[PDB]
């Protein structure tokens, strides 16, 4: 069965360290760039309100067939959901799948089952992911001073915070956050960012998001293993298309000498990915994440 990779670094900045995100990320870089990804827990009292327009939030998530590569056009037929109705679907799926309440399923069991399903020919599990929803559609999950929604006085600090993903620097010398509504086993395959950018990711609420990261010094190693083992039909494809289908069990990479680190990101925690750090992951259950690429 699946062997979990070693844990990536988790930082718990003091209020002083938490004052300036870019300065903090610059200070942790000597360790975090050797692991590709890191997790950042804000101070206990830092709790932004959730600011999306929940009444109107509606979307059609994309269908994900976990074993689609191993299996090598009308299978499912995706409903439109609200946040509430997607959550009911997601929780019913997971509690039915594991025969237990959703909060009682061990994170290690979901992880082992996910990778078993990805390689399974005998069982075809299909899930849905509300992925790549623009923050322009119904707003960011962070409060923003654009006069579209009311900001209470207690929330203004969060609208002005440098850790609000809307306030991260995005202009490179010579771009808004995206939202992800997850359910159990919804996933993202191995990729790096455009322009080898940093990215920052915040889990607003819900069950954890499980991550795998590879430090940039091993980017070429990972790409070589991919070419050796990815389907040939897709191996010859340019990277920006191959990255749509680069699903690979972390233990395969590890057997080929590629360093891989993991983490479970819980509600209210950040994950930072460093330049050219390949990353992949899946969701443990119903959750809501926001992500943006940023410039230093
Ligand atoms: O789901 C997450 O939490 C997540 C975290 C970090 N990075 C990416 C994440 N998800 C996804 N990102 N993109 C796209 C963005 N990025 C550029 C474009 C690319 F080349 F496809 C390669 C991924 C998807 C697309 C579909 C999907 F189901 C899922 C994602
Ligand atoms: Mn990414």
């Amino acid at each position: 069965e699946f062997v979990p990779p070693p844990e990536c670094p988790v930082f718990e900045p003091s209020w002083e360290e938490f004052t300036d995100p870019l300065s903090f990320i610059g200070r942790i870089r000597p360790l975090a760039e050797k692991t590709g990804i890191c997790k950042i827990r804000p101070p206990k009292d830092w709790q932004p309100p959730f600011a999306c327009e929940v009444k109107s939030f509606r979307f059609t998530p994309r269908v994900q067939r976990l074993n689609e590569l191993e299996a090598m056009g009308f299978e499912q037929a995706v409903r439109e959901y609200t946040l509430q109705s997607f959550g009911e679907m997601a929780d019913n799926f997971k509690s039915d799948y594991f025969n237990m309440p959703v909060h009682m399923v061990p994170t290690e069991l979901v992880e082992k089952e996910f990778w078993r399903l990805v390689s399974s020919i005998e069982e075809d599990v299909i899930v849905e992911y509300g992925a790549d929803i623009s923050s322009k559609d119904f707003g960011s999950g962070f409060p923003v001073k654009d006069g579209r929604r009311k900001i209470l006085p207690e929330e203004e600090e969060y609208a002005l915070s440098g850790w609000n993903l809307n306030n991260m620097p995005v202009l490179e010398q010579s771009k808004v956050p995206w939202l992800y509504v997850g359910m159990c086993f919804s996933s993202f395959c191995w990729h790096i960012e455009d322009h080898w950018s940093y990215s920052i990711n915040y889990l607003h609420w819900g069950e954890p998001k499980t991550w795998y990261g590879v430090p940039s010094h091993a980017a070429e190693q990972l790409e070589e293993v991919m070419r050796e083992l990815a389907p040939e039909l897709f191996e010859s494809q340019p990277d920006l298309l191959h990255q749509l289908v680069t699903i690979m069990n972390p233990n395969v990479l590890m057997e080929h000498g590629v360093p891989v680190y993991r983490t479970n990101q819980c509600a209210g925690e950040f994950v930072v990915t460093f330049p050219r750090a390949y990353h992949s992951g899946f969701n443990q259950g119903y959750n809501f994440a926001e992500a943006v690429n940023f410039c230093t």
